[PDB]
């Protein structure tokens, strides 16, 4: 069992502990309450094991995406913030902790990938993909390409295929059907079809991974490419000039990159679930609280609203959450697996031309709807 009258937390220790211990601190001096935080090794993989047998931490700190498994095998308490606690975040963020409608985490901080550009080799980055073919053209007279992203994974190609209509799952009164796949309709096709059209034209190679694309950004070789806030260090050191924005529309309607959200569930088990509330609601989700880990360690865009203003005037963390405003919720059920795999080979056999857009993604929705 878990003790009683204390808080045991786990996180990442990649994420900002000694800032979370500082909030503890923060808790203890004001209510008299121990608060112990720890970063096993494979935590998350480590909670569902204790978690089964009664025991491990009353809080549990981790991407949203694994939530889904949690909350199917019982391992979260319903949390029960009123609608005055839930306004203060954005709303989106609520929609990424529910499971079967209710819900079971509270979003801490947001990710997304962002268009990020060379700002000596583009002052002005493009607003639209339909743009982007002329610019490389341009580009390529003086021996630079417009754009390289990977092309191997499913997360850096969906955002243009959602554009104009593709979706993962229908997502409608807080709950996902999971008979209604969008991969195959007009949309989806007509974003695949696009990012194929740039490729037999010659401005991407279908053979294009992260390694690839970052040693060409990073390197000066192309003037934009598609990556998350984890990216950046890595070009801060290139020296490159960089900026990070809004990606570019297709048919007119933004992109839609799958949106991530790191969330705090709380024990089942756990006999302190209301100090848990207290330690959450009114500690670490205030200015101050966040501010406390942020400064231990970034968490580029967060989820209360007071504090992202704050943070926002770093253009690129107003970046991520503008993109992440315009994505898709990453689907933390089951059968986002499928989709996964089934995405990653239709837009690999597409590019290589191995398969039509049309076949490609018609097999793709099969797989998916099966």
């Amino acid at each position: 069992k878990i003790e009683e009258g204390k808080l045991v937390i786990w996180i990442n220790g990649d994420k900002g502990y000694n800032g979370l211990a500082e909030v503890g601190k923060k808790f203890e001096k004001d209510t008299g309450i121990k608060v112990t935080v720890e970063h096993p090794d494979k935590l998350e993989e480590k909670f569902p094991q204790v978690a089964a047998t009664g025991d491990g931490p009353d809080i549990i700190f981790w991407h949203h995406d694994h939530f889904g498994g949690y909350a199917q095998s019982g391992l979260l308490a319903e949390i029960t913030p009123d609608k005055a606690f839930q306004d203060k975040l954005y709303p989106f963020t609520w929609d990424a902790v529910r499971y079967n409608g209710k819900l079971i985490a509270y979003p801490i901080a947001v990710m997304a990938l962002s268009l990020i550009y060379n700002k000596d080799l583009l002052p002005n980055p493009p607003k639209t993909w339909e743009e982007i073919p002329a610019l490389d053209k341009e580009l390529k007279a003086k021996g630079k390409s417009a754009l390289m992203f990977n092309l191997q994974e499913p997360e850096f190609t969906w955002p243009l295929i959602a554009a104009d209509g593709g979706y993962a799952f229908k997502y409608e009164n807080g709950k996902y059907d999971i008979k209604d796949v969008g991969v195959d309709n007009a949309g989806a096709k007509a974003g695949l079809t696009f990012l194929v059209d740039l490729i037999k034209n010659k401005h991407m190679n279908a053979d294009t991974d992260y390694s690839i694309a970052e040693a060409a950004f990073n390197k000066g070789e192309t003037a934009m490419t598609i990556n998350g806030p984890w990216a950046w260090s890595n070009i801060d050191t290139s020296k490159v000039n960089y900026g990070v924005t809004v990606l570019p529309t297709f048919k007119g309607q933004p992109s839609k990159p799958f949106v991530g959200v790191l969330s705090a569930g709380i024990n089942a088990a756990s006999p302190n679930k209301e100090l848990a509330k207290e330690f959450l609601e009114n500690y670490l989700l205030t200015d101050e609280g966040l501010e406390a880990v942020n400064k231990d360690k970034p968490l580029g865009a967060v989820a209360l609203k007071s504090y992202e203003e704050e943070l926002a005037k770093d253009p690129r963390i107003a970046a991520t959450m503008e993109n992440a405003q315009k994505g898709e919720i990453m689907p933390n059920i089951p059968q986002m697996s499928a989709f996964e795999y089934a995405v990653r080979t239709a837009v690999i056999n597409a590019a290589s031309g191995r398969q039509t857009v049309d076949e490609a993604l018609k097999d793709a929705q099969t797989r998916i709807t099966k």
